[PDB]
């Protein structure tokens, strides 16, 4: 049995999770949810303990945390440790019955979770791409320290990407190695992106563009940052950079490129120049068993993919005119050091801003680019605890100078 | 270094085969090409001696043999063991500094040099698809023999299907085994055409066509033979087979999808439903290189696939109306026992007949399912030699029935 625990269990990530593990146990048993973790939601939490029935539960809001206790009292034959708080998580990483740990929570918690996840040598099944981006360095350290700890990517294009090597040469390395692209004989990446909802744009109606346009009737259904993100082409900005921390790709090898129908989620090209490929329906349902059954897969009674209904497949270059974001991920991650920490704290200030009415779609890029012309490299801390500061301390700080540029503006 | 032997060294295969080797030989010394093998064309056999110095040749016909002997002379430094005959094949499969050897060559003396590379445990690179349609049986109950050697699909399609699947499975199986789809969690099998050249023709139009039409502008230059396949789309048929064989998927489980682009080779999907794709422009060099690194890649300096430049990936429906040389490959391959030698048989004739515009387009049809319908399943020999001679004589007696039946006809 694969003994998982989830982090984050009524977000997005958390659901759908929940949803393809109940799936596939109808099929076969295959999957015991060993925890689960939860901020505040302590009656959705209480909904999944009367099915799930985890060893664990936790939620971080101690206001709430005895109202769980009672709760559930109502469930038949259930005898769980019931915890709480940042305590709780790590009581969960240590224990020797879990093996898998989904990270659904983003920002702070998410990393710090993540961090805990490593320390005690587990599977993360991680889709925080802000946490690589930001945190890459210390990730990498980390994972160098704790030998059979893993990262196995969930954010759609890196899954893709992942299911796409051999998992003979795979076996043999980890994420976020020195040397994985090597090893894995891997030479380009093609890094597939919606467009989002502006493609078909002019730069004088870009310049036009609210928050609302880009919510409204939203092709995939996501959250609002994630989804203003996709709307600047951030996001995959942000997933150029993840898929070199990931997979030690360099950026001259990443291409980003327009893929409308999102039936394609990602290529990669080896070597000797033959390109894998990795196809679905969107549906962050694969994405997710996949980093709880590798290196194996098991059955699902998920709808098979109709090609021929599908029918016609389109490839395009984005304008870094147009979307000048994908141009600032692209100098950041080339420049190293902590620009990576500088583009996402910027960014989060700006979609932000943009989400609220506050700036135009340019200001967003503008801001960011000011932000990373402010930044001096510096000397990257040898000591993990020195680099996990350094990251917050860079993080805080360009973020208040995002805000800075904003309120001079302003 | 691999070592190998190619057989048909002056034919489509062999000479793509060779180009990809001298080109990845010129970026690393990889390849031994150790021993040459062709029909008749001592000038060019001796051409790629004087630039492979490969320790083995071989002609297999005797009246130029003496010609080829002193055509070496002319070598500097260059001592070879020369060869002639069905004998001097038999002597390169059994050579102890022979690891892969690639199949080039059709018919019988495909399946021939094919049986006697998997007698002496070799890694048998085969591109004749026809031998695997017509002697599956007898390849299977060698390969069980012979557990060491291995058939690795060269058939671009084949190939690619191969190249979909992860090595830690693979190599926990092989080609022609039972259970091969089980072990490699394989649901599904998405088999690529390129339609060929009448796709688009009314039922009207195919009526008429001819074969000076079907070789005509060919997309894709290759053989006359498969040409015509390509139009009748018996060659996919033939590829359905092909695919049940090597990979033990059912039939019900195998769709054939017009492609017309040529770019996605085929795809699988695998028991969760993710699907796994393979791509590159048309080009035999990619699955003949495949099969001689599997499972490894080498850096290859072939043209980098261009998404955005190829911009459209199409995929619908064959009909079964206009192309009914596709209904009859399933029909046959699922009654099983030896239809398939039989519809191999019977298509070669009527193939042929086309090809010298004797019958017509649905005449091609008419007869392979006529030839079908006569056929009596037959007790299949548990000996290997038996259950060969078995397999002769139906080929034998179906290409008869087949002429026959053009001649009463006639
Ligand atoms: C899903 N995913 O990983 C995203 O980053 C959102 C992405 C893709 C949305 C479509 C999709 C949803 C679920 C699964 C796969 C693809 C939007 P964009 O490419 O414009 O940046
Ligand atoms: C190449 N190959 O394996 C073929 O069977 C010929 C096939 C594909 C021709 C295009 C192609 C050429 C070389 C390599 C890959 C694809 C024609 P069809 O699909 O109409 O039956
Ligand atoms: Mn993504
Ligand atoms: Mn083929």
């Amino acid at each position: 049995p694969i003994n998982v625990a989830i982090f984050g269990s009524t977000g997005s990530i958390g659901t759908n999770a929940l949803n393809i593990i109940r799936e596939c146990n109808k099929i076969e048993n295959v999957f015991n949810v060993k925890a689960l973790y939860v901020n505040k939601s302590v009656n959705e939490l209480y909904e999944q303990a009367r099915e799930f029935l985890p060893e664990y539960l936790c939620i971080h809001d101690k206001s709430v945390y005895e109202e769980l206790k009672e709760l559930v009292k109502n469930i038949k034959d259930y005898k769980p440790i019931i915890l709480c708080g940042d305590e709780g998580m790590k009581e969960i990483c240590s224990s020797n019955s879990i093996d898998k740990i989904v990270i659904g929570i983003d920002s702070f918690q998410g990393l710090y979770s993540t961090m805990y996840a490593i320390m005690n040598n587990k599977i993360v099944a991680l889709a925080n791409k802000e946490s690589i981006v930001s945190a890459g360095f210390f990730l990498k350290k980390l994972l160098n320290i704790h030998k059979n700890a893993k990262i196995i990517p969930v954010d759609s294009e890196h899954s893709a990407i992942f299911q796409c090597l051999d998992n003979n040469k795979v076996l043999k390395t980890k994420c976020l190695q020195d040397n994985f692209s090597k090893i894995n004989n891997i030479n380009k990446i093609f890094l597939c992106s919606s467009g989002g909802p502006f493609q078909n744009l002019t730069m004088d109606e870009l310049k036009n563009v609210t928050s609302e346009n880009a919510l409204k009737h939203p092709k995939w259904k996501m959250g609002k940052k994630i989804t203003i993100d996709s709307a600047t082409m951030m996001n995959k900005g942000l997933e150029v950079i993840e898929t070199h921390f990931l997979f030690d790709v360099d950026y001259n090898d990443i291409e980003v490129i327009v893929h409308k129908e999102c039936i394609i989620h990602s290529c990669v090209e080896f070597i000797d120049k033959s390109v894998i490929s990795q196809m679905y329906y969107p549906d962050m349902q694969i994405p997710i068993l996949y980093s709880l059954t590798w290196p194996d897969r098991i059955k699902t009674n998920l709808k098979p993919l109709d090609l021929a209904q599908v029918s016609t497949l389109t490839f395009h270059k984005p304008s870094l005119e147009h979307f000048p974001c994908i141009k600032l991920a692209y100098q950041a991650g080339i420049k190293g050091n902590f620009y990576p920490t500088v583009l996402n704290a910027s960014n989060e200030i700006a979609n932000n801003l943009f989400l609220n009415n506050k700036i135009k779609y340019f200001d967003i890029s503008s801001i960011i680019s000011q932000v990373l012309e402010s930044f001096n490299s510096q000397k990257v801390s040898e000591n993990s605890e020195d680099l996990m500061k350094q990251i917050l301390q860079i993080h805080s700080w360009a973020k208040d100078k995002a805000t800075d540029i904003y309120n001079k503006h302003n």
